[PDB]
């Protein structure tokens, strides 16, 4: 025998792996305009 | 199975795509007078 | 559906269109004496 | 049989759809002066 | 039925409409001297 | 509705109209001796 | 009811009315020597 | 019968109505110097 | 009964009244040299 | 997709094209007397 | 739309047209004795 | 695995590349009259 | 209300009136020997 | 409206009218001996 | 496009053409007695 | 109450009154040699 | 035994190492025009 | 890539090329009478 | 009780009193050569 | 009887009274250099 | 008892006292060249 | 590792190298007429 | 034991050491033309 | 006897000792760019 | 007995003492270029 | 390109060619009696 | 203990000491031609 | 108050009074031989 | 690299070379009658 | 208190007093030969 | 305590004392030829 | 370490060394005709 | 320490020493014919 | 290094050498008839 | 202290002392033939 929290509690392990790709696209994408927003919004001003 | 943060959390992905056109018209338009404002406001002075 | 930043965030679009007429009258009018100020103030000197 | 969280827990699905129109009018409207506030408040200064 | 964020959350809609008249009088009035301040303060100098 | 930069931002419009009469009396008056200063100061020399 | 930004936010309205008299005496007075400074300082030179 | 959250939970309804008058006097009053603070503090500088 | 934000939240009302006298002496006094600084610093130059 | 600073930020491009004709008439016209002012004012002197 | 530097910035255009008549009377008049000053002052000498 | 800030956060990288061409046309174009403004405005004066 | 550049900016108006009497005594007095200098210096020569 | 260089810049117009009477008395008077100086000084010589 | 210093800066071109006729009448006329002054003044002497 | 920019911002009012006496002694004194410099430097030359 | 926050909590350690290269390219690139923007935008002005 | 100050900042390059022809006609033309003015005005005197 | 911005915020009141003596010595001293610089540098030239 | 939140919950009432004196000395003292910092740091610059 | 924000929160009181000596040496020293920079940089120019 | 401000922040290094050639052509070219303008405009006068 | 902010928080210590060399090359290089820009741009003018 | 919460409940005592080294590396490392981020990101801007 | 928050909760007391030396080196060091950045970056400009 | 002082500055070239015919008639004509004046006036005397 | 802004914030103290030698060579050197530029450029003219 | 150009600008008034005695001795003395030079040099010739 | 004031600032070098031929024809030609004017105008007189 | 432009701005007052003795020796001395130059250079001629 | 702008801001006080000796040698020396330039250049002419 | 304004800010040092050769050729060359212009233009006149 | 305007601003000191030899050769040489021009041009006339 | 007024300002040195041969031919030639004019015109008279 | 126009502006004092010996030799020498020219040229005539 063993305790079964180990193989099966782990599924979450994928719960956190999946968001990296879409999860990031949201900040990757929010952040995306976030830094560009400074120049795109900034440089014509001078 | 899979986790469904991926197809459906993505809708936001359009939340950020839509502002580029109107979102920009505001700085595009604020910025619009912002650079023109310098010459239009500047050159008659000399 | 769509996101509604597009029709309604646009109202500002008129916020920037209105000043062109009064907004300009101020520099149009400040600038107005600004270039005239040079000759009107300058030419009698010679 | 099935579990009934699916048809009936969904009503909320409209709870989030309704605010897009009024919900946005508040930022659409707060934001509305928010970008216009910069030029309307800015350009006469030059 | 419907959700009631729509009729009643809207009251704010007037919260933003009222300042346009007094709200503007402050920049309208701060700005008021702000552009005039340049000539009134500027032109006697030449 | 409309935006109120137009009736009330205009007050400055008088800020620039008033100096023409006193504003000019200063150059009108500085300039006044400025051209006369040349003959009044010049012609006895010959 | 109404929102009370309108009667009470207005007090500033006097904040801008008061400086016209002292506020001007400073440029009225700085400017005062500013134009006179040119002739008073200029004309004896010829 | 009915459920009594409706007549009696409403008392709060006055909890929010009362601050508009004093509640505003604080921003009305903080804000009061806040816009005036710019000219009163600004215009003598020129 | 009534809600007591009204008599007692008001004390701040004096928090803003007191600075007008000392509060102003600082800009009144910073500003004090600020406009004088221009002539006192300017006029000997000509 | 693309970023929209390019078509719409360009409007200014006309902001600078328009002054060439009126903008120049002011120096064209200030300058106009400026060179003529030398002979018209100069040659009778000899 | 158009930019309004063109109709309204032009007012100066009259700022330069008006001096030709008075503006000239000053050199017309300073110059007036200026050439006459040579003979009127010169010819009796021989 | 890797972290995905690297491929997707980069899009901004084009946000800054695009303005060089239009972005510059504004100073390229504001600056354009800016240096020319000195001779075009200067040389007839001599 | 009115703008107060008009009564108080005018003080200069006396700044220019005072020099006529002393201001002139300097050319009146420099010029004084200036024309006399020609005969007083000239006529004994013949 | 009009520009006020015209009524008030004109005062000089009298600046040049006054010297004709005293202004001339100086050459009228310098010149006065200037032609007489030739005979008065010349004729006894023969 | 072109730069507009060329058609409009040229007006001066007439500023110099006009004096030839009146401008000359002054030397034409000052010079007029100037050469005649020698014989008219000279020949009776012999 | 009142706003206190009026009694206390005024101190500058003396900042400008004091230089008239020393302030003038500098041009009064620079100017002093400035007009005298012409005769003192000029008349021995003839 | 030991506690396992140490080997596995560390993965973040790479979360911060990766942005240095792309992370910097954004300021490296925003900053990139940021300093160049001053000369490129500045020097033609003189 | 490259920086675009080089092709587009250059337009000014024509701003300076155009005045040579009209620009010169003004001194070419002011200067024109300027040297001729000496003989035309000088030689009849002898 | 009272609010303590009044006795203790005032210390600055001396922050502005101290510079008058050293603060002035800098312009008093920069200005010192500034007016003297004109004659000391000017008068030997004649 | 009564409920005892009233006499004993009040002790805090002193918790807020004590900071006014030290609490203020920190902003009184931070603020202290904060306004003085502007002139002390500003005026020598002119 | 008492509340202990008073003796111990005060340590900061020295946090602000220490910078006056080094803190000032930085502006004392930045400012140091700042006023000297004007003459040292200015006077040789004349 | 290292920090990457060093290779990539440097790109600007070319931002400043490019203007030397076009950047100079503008003053090289403005300056170009600027010194020539003195003789070309000066020497015929004698 | 000790707290580990001391060895490891320090890495930044190099974050600030690295820019001195590239960081300076940007102002060293912007500033580079900045002082040279005055003579290179200035001296041919005389 | 004794109660055994004392030797064995203590193991946690190491639970808190271990994070100081890795635990800190995360803020040590997050903080690491956090302060450096200000200069590295700030100084090229001037 | 006593409560043991007093000897052992205090360890933090060193948590705050340690950063003063490294903690300061970061602002000491960020600030370090921060004031120097103004002159080093400023003075060559004049 | 070339510099245009050469074709257009030349017009004067005719300014000097025209007087030879009228210019001479004045001395040709003044001189005309000038030599004849000796015999016509001389020979009858013997 | 003490606060460590004092030893370490001071490094800047050298930031300002170093420019005196190179910093001056730029004005020392710009200024260098600046005064020499007047005679070297001036004296041959007489 | 009054303007102080009047008592103190007057000192020059003595600048012109002093030369009459020495100033004249130079022409009085140059002129002195100037008329005597004719007889003293003339009469022995007959 | 090098600085480009040297090849391109030189163009003026031709600005001064061109006038020698036309530039001289004006004095060559003004001077032309200038010496001839003495004999042509002189010798018949004897 | 008072403003300290009065005791310390006055030092210049000696800046103008010192040149009278050396300052005059230059014209006293330039002028010295200037009147003597006429007789010393003139009288032997007769 | 006191504020330390007074001992340390004063260093500039020497910044202005040092130029009097070298600072003057430049005008002392530019001026040196400046007055001598008139006689040395003038007197041989007679 | 050291601060790097010293090796790299120096490049300007060559910015000022290069113009001496071309920079001078412009005045060397403008001045070149400037002194020659007097005799070449002067001596034939006698 | 010292301020370095003294050793290095002095270089100009040679800027003025060098022209004495060439600088003089121009007037030495212009003046050279200038006095000789009178006899060489004068004496054959008798 | 050296200053380059010396080799290149010298070109004028030839500007004065060339006229001796043609320059003289004009007086050599005007003077030529000038002395001959006396006998050629004189001797037949006896 | 003193102002240093007095020892060093004086050098000119020798600028005027040196010409007396060579300066005079030119008139001493021009004048030399000038009086001798009358007898040497006159007496053989009788």
């Amino acid at each position: 025998m063993d305790f079964n929290p180990s193989e099966v509690a782990s599924q979450v392990t994928n719960y956190i792996q999946a968001i990296a790709a879409a999860g990031v696209g949201v900040l990757a994408l929010a952040i995306g305009l976030s830094a560009a927003w400074k120049y795109a919004k900034r440089f014509l001003k001078g």
